[PDB]
């Protein structure tokens, strides 16, 4: 019983991932989110193990909600007649990266070291999971704005990681490889790699850095900050043209950008407190 366990507050967003509200879980104050996401609107579908038929968004959420993480967590679902509900760990407090960068701007480059660093480690975990989230980028990733701890969010266009081709998507355009735009073809793997760049860039330039899908196909990167020609460099590998060109993770993180990240908290002491 949904409405029992939880006190529903003020709704924080809604738009393509349904609509998500502010809760506490009544039996020991615990901060939640609650959202909620129309069956008919709901176009991948999963099974449990136990195997019932749920949204895939459950199935992936499940199978990296496994301990801690840069994560958002699944504490537990509901099915309605024509809704299902999920409750999800809930940071307090929080701003989502994108605000975070619209009152910022482009973000110093310390900072965006230890961003995208934890941004690396949550989706490592993700694909260690045997999960592809398919929609990374700074809307989707909360910052627990006191320990400096990034978490990534919605797993609603995401997918089983596989090492065959994927001929379907539904993220987010402007982060999505010009493979995809080209030939509607992409690896998991390495159109993640582009989406990264693009996060990254999006990052140290306060915008992201193609609008339309020539500039997409092109792949010229033009810096409209200053940006050191380190960071410039792991952009423009990670937004190499040929899938095959990209950086592996352990490549990103071993670029010598990305040496000496700071710790969270000293992130959030030094740049969110
Ligand atoms: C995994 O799917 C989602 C999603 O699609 C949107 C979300 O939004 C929030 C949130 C919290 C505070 C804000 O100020 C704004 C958003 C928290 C979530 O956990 C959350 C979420 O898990």
């Amino acid at each position: 019983p949904l409405e029992s366990q939880y006190q529903v507050g003020p709704l924080l967003g809604s738009g393509g991932f349904g609509s998500v509200y502010s809760g506490i879980r009544v039996s020991d104050n615990l901060p939640v989110a609650i959202k909620h996401v129309e069956k008919d609107r709901i176009s991948d579908w999963g099974e449990l193990p136990n195997g019932t038929r749920v949204p895939m968004e459950v199935v992936l959420l499940k199978k990296v909600s496994s301990g801690f993480s840069g994560v958002i967590r699944l504490l537990d679902w509901f099915e309605r007649p024509d809704s299902f509900v999920l409750i999800l760990e809930r940071p307090e407090p929080v701003q989502d990266l994108f605000d975070f960068i619209t009152e910022r701007g482009a973000l110093q480059e310390e900072l965006a070291r230890s961003f995208f660093w934890q941004v690396l480690e949550a989706v490592r975990h993700c694909h260690n999971c045997g999960v592809l989230h398919r929609d990374i980028k700074d809307e989707n990733i909360l910052i627990d704005l006191n320990r400096g701890e990034l978490k990534l969010i919605d797993f609603g266009s995401g997918a089983l990681l596989k090492d065959t081709v994927y001929t379907d998507f539904d993220g987010t355009r402007v982060y999505s490889p010009p493979e995809w735009i080209r030939y509607h073809r992409y690896h998991g793997r390495s159109a993640a790699v582009w989406s990264l760049g693009i996060l990254l860039y999006d990052m140290v330039c306060g915008d992201i850095p193609f609008e339309h899908d020539e500039e997409i196909i092109r792949g010229q990167v033009f810096f409209r900050q200053r940006v050191s020609s380190e960071c410039q460099h792991l952009i423009r590998w990670c937004l190499a043209l040929r899938p095959s060109d990209r950086p592996t993770f352990e490549e990103i993180q071993n670029h010598p950008w990305m040496q000496d990240v700071l710790l969270p908290q000293e992130t959030a002491e030094i740049h969110l407190h």
